[PDB]
């Protein structure tokens, strides 16, 4: 079995801001749920290979974890703090397509998404340079 590349971190090509949102994201939204309990199992791309899971990244076709968005706020990849927004939440669904309800990591993954969203909820009103 193989793992596929992880989600990208970087790239040349694509324009870079740092606005008060995305500085926020990361200071406080990301520390946040960086370091909650429930946080480890989604700190790097599923291994499906360690994990014993084949049918992972045929069911997953657009993975995402929060050692991707951690990396992507440090290389100031996102242009607007929607995208890095989106990033969460397909990091969830991932969750939530691939496992069971009630399933424990499910269980975690919903808490982590209560707690992102209330942290959202205290984003700057108005995205800004
Ligand atoms: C929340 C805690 O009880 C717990 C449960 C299960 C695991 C096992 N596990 C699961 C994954 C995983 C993710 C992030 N998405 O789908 C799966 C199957 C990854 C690592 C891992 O050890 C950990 C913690």
């Amino acid at each position: 079995s193989m793992n596929p590349p992880p989600p990208e971190t970087s790239n040349p090509n694509k324009p870079k801001r740092q606005t008060n949102q995305l500085q926020y994201l990361l200071r406080v939204v990301l520390k946040t749920l960086w370091k909650h309990q429930f946080a480890w199992p989604f700190q790097q791309p599923v291994d499906a290979v360690k994990l014993n899971l084949p049918d992972y990244y045929k069911i997953i076709k657009t993975p995402m974890d929060m050692g991707t968005i951690k990396k992507r706020l440090e290389n100031n990849y996102y242009w607007n703090a929607q995208e890095c927004i989106q990033d969460f939440n397909t990091m969830f669904t991932n969750c939530y397509i691939y496992n069971k309800p009630g399933d424990d990591i499910v269980l975690m993954a919903e808490a982590l998404e209560k707690l992102f969203l209330q942290k959202i909820n205290e984003l700057p009103t108005e995205e800004t340079e």
